[PDB]
């Protein structure tokens, strides 16, 4: 128990494709409540005294928090502060997205709950996004270096081109007529800098919303790669080094989060 961040038992494949040894409970956050974005949905652990990372999470065009309920309840699960914003407009884009994740991340910080700072270190913070909201990811991890990581979810961008050390999972899907991985997931990963650890992994005959229902291999690799960072804790390296997984369909990486 040398790393103070380190939560919950030693993992197992298994284990991460269910939620994890925390429960979870939720606060609304009202739209007219908060400025900078929507309100949204933050999902933290009870029944625990201990602090955990942030992770600001951000939904796709026309859609809002729920779409990604079981994911911020699944990631909250394994020891994790999670917001989920609705967005100022179902109709905002992938930047307006980012900035929205800008507002929710000084939010958690600076006026969220007391019930949920106590939940919280304020100081380890991460994003993730569906489809436009993966396009946010990137461009806020462009902007904000103390991001621990970055995790876009079948991504959606015009601009194809970011510079961040934030380490990158990108997850793609194979069928994705939406944000085809072809003119998006990949580009995204091979426009990011040689020097920044980062994972593109491709799920078998998946849709554009595979992110919106449960699904073990978004599970498995996106609380793998936040634990990683936001936790530092190389216990999760197993599931993101030496992979032979058979959901997937393409795997690339540089390497540099294995050591
Ligand atoms: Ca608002
Ligand atoms: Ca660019
Ligand atoms: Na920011």
């Amino acid at each position: 128990m040398s790393n103070p961040y380190q939560r919950g038992p030693n993992p197992t494949r298994s284990a991460l494709t269910a939620d994890g040894p925390f429960s979870v409970k939720t606060y609304t956050i009202s739209r007219l409540s908060v400025s900078g974005f929507g309100g949204g949905v933050i999902y933290y652990p009870t029944g625990t005294s201990l602090t955990f990372g942030g992770i600001a999470m951000s939904p796709g065009y026309t859609a809002d928090a729920s779409s990604l309920a079981w994911l911020g309840r699944r990631l909250a699960s394994h020891g994790f502060v999670v917001l989920v914003i609705n967005t100022n407009s179902r109709f905002d884009g992938p930047d307006s997205r980012a900035s929205q994740l800008s507002a929710a991340l000084n939010y958690l910080r600076t006026s969220s709950p007391s019930a949920v700072r106590a939940r919280l270190d304020a100081n380890r913070l991460a994003v993730a996004g569906h489809s436009m909201g993966g396009g946010g990811t990137l461009r806020i991890a462009e902007q904000n270096p103390s991001l621990k990581a970055a995790v876009p979810l079948t991504p959606w961008h015009t601009d194809k081109t970011f510079n961040t050390s934030v380490p990158v999972l990108i997850v793609g899907a194979e069928a994705d007529t939406v944000a085809p991985v072809s003119q998006h997931a990949i580009p995204f990963y091979q426009n990011l800098p040689s020097t920044t650890p980062k994972v593109y992994v491709e799920l078998c005959n998946a849709s554009h919303i595979a992110p919106n229902s449960p699904n073990a291999a978004i599970s498995v690799y996106t609380i793998s790669w936040m634990k990683l960072w936001v936790d530092n804790d190389t216990r999760y390296r197993q599931f993101l080094c030496n992979v032979n997984d058979p959901a997937l369909c393409d795997f690339r990486t540089n390497n540099r989060h294995c050591q």
